[PDB]
Parts: structure tokens; sequence; C-alpha cells
């Protein structure tokens, strides 16, 4: 009775799908696909992930794009009535982390900031961060430089930041960029940007270690992770200034020096960043 409607149910989703292949009904089709997903089930909101789950299987860009997204248009619709399907909808998009394809990335990343919006205290923040640090741990850089804007996405996103679950997390940041063969220090640069910026992740405590960190990227030989760590120190000024007031000298020492950069966008970077810790009162 309920079992062959789903089968049926299918069979509509499955109609409306192949319609995202040809351009001219994109459109038509995703609005035809939130429809369908605001009137559901529990058991309907299954199988309609399901079916974005197999379509997410890497055979045309703009499909998965949209399947991607809709992943997150599911979550803002239904909230915690869709809260248990959470591992299996972010294990579907980590997964997808690996594409070279900055379409991909870009849809990735907004649906889990959707996700993290959307639905649900306490270890939701594990169910999201977990996984991207697996991913984080894997050698590909694709995956890394992903997985980093993600993790970004994702605490400037969530509803209830459990801080204690997400102050673990700066101890395994300072390894990967301690480590040489962390393959995108310059996007982890920016993630440490952001997270000095939402309250409750760095405690106080961990701020200064971590601006060692940060202020030792200006040594680093790739250029744009000189750059990256410029700007990361321009976040932490205009953030968290006055809470390394001490930290200061340092800082502008380092930063003096580093203008002199053989690099125009890292002395701009730098410049920015010197203005501003220069800044610093209070």
């Amino acid at each position: 009775h309920m079992a062959s409607a789903l089968i049926e149910l299918k069979n509509r989703i499955l109609a409306v799908l192949n319609k995202l292949s040809d351009r001219d009904t994109q459109q038509l089709a995703v609005e035809e696909l939130e429809r369908i997903a605001q009137s559901l089930s529990p058991e309907g909101i299954a199988l309609f992930l399901t079916c974005l789950y197999d379509t997410d299987s890497q055979q045309k860009s703009v499909v998965r794009r949209e399947c991607i997204r809709l992943v997150g248009t599911l979550a803002s619709i239904h909230g915690d009535l869709l809260a248990s399907h959470l591992p299996k909808m972010v294990a579907n998009i980590v997964k997808r982390l690996k594409d070279p394809d900055s379409n991909i990335r870009d849809a990735c990343v907004e649906s889990m900031g959707v996700l993290a919006s959307s639905i649900g205290s306490g270890a939701v923040t594990t169910v999201f961060v977990k996984p991207l640090f697996e991913a984080l741990a894997e050698q590909h850089k694709t995956l890394q430089t992903g997985a980093a804007m993600c993790l970004a996405r994702v605490l400037e996103c969530v509803k209830e930041p459990h801080p204690p679950t997400l102050q673990r997390l700066c101890p395994r940041i300072l390894k990967m960029l301690a480590s040489p063969n962390f393959l995108a220090k310059a996007s982890l640069l920016s993630a440490v940007g952001v997270m000095v910026q939402v309250p409750g992740v760095v405690s106080a405590s961990q701020l200064p270690v971590l601006l060692g960190a940060v202020q030792d990227e200006l040594g680093n030989s790739e250029w744009a992770v000189r750059k990256a760590a410029a700007e990361a120190l321009s976040c932490m000024a205009s953030a968290v200034g006055n809470s390394l007031v001490s930290y200061r000298a340092g800082v502008i020492a380092a930063l003096e020096s580093s203008r002199f950069d053989k690099v125009k966008p890292v002395r701009d970077s730098v410049t920015e960043a010197l203005q501003l810790w220069k800044a610093i009162y209070d």
C-alpha cells in the first residue's frame, strides 16, 4: 500500500531528474523537484534522498551540481524531521569534494551551509566535522582544499555550536599547518580566518598558539600560502585584536619584514594586516 506508492514516487522523481540534463528545462526541473519535496512523508524524504545520492554518482556535471543543491534544499524545507539522515547526507556531499570542478565544490560548500543552519545541542556538530577532518587527513589536494572551505562554511552557519567539541579541533589544525605534506595550507589558513570570527570556536588560550602557527606561514615558499597568512592575520586583528595585545609587537615586527615580499599580492596583503595590527588600542 505505502510501498507501491514509493515505487510510483520514484517514477515521478526520475521523470524530472532527466529534465536537469537538458539546459532549457533545468530550472523547470528544479522547481518541480522542490515542489515534490515540499509535500513528502518521512519515507518519501528517504526515497528522494536515495535518488539524489545515486544520480550524484559521476556522470554529468550540471546534474550532480543540482542534486547536491537539492540535498540542501531538502534540509531547509524539513529541518529536524530530516535529522537522522544527516550523516548519509554529509557523507554524500563530502564524496563530491573530490571532483576537480569548482561548480561542484561551490555546490558542496553551499549545501553544507544550508544543512548546518537548517538541521538541529551538542554532537550534531560532530556529525558535520568528523567527515571533514577525515577528508582533510586524506592526501588529495582537491579534496582537502574543499573540505577546508566546507569546514569554514559549516562553523559560521551551525545553529548550536557546542564549543567543547569545537575546541578539541584547534590541536589538529596546528598539526596540519606544521606538517609539510599538507597540500592545502592556503585554504586552511582562510578557514582559520573565519574560525576566529565565530564566537565560541577558538578558546582565548588557543588564540596565541594559533597566531604563532599563522605568523610562521609568512615564511612559506608558496606565495599564495604567505598571502593567505597575511590575510588570516588581518582577520585576527579586527576580530580578536584586543585579546592579543601582548603579541602585537611581535606581529608588527614579523609584518614589517614580510612587506618587502617579492610578490605584490603578498605585499598588498601584508600591508592591510600591518595597518590593522597597528590599529589595535583597546
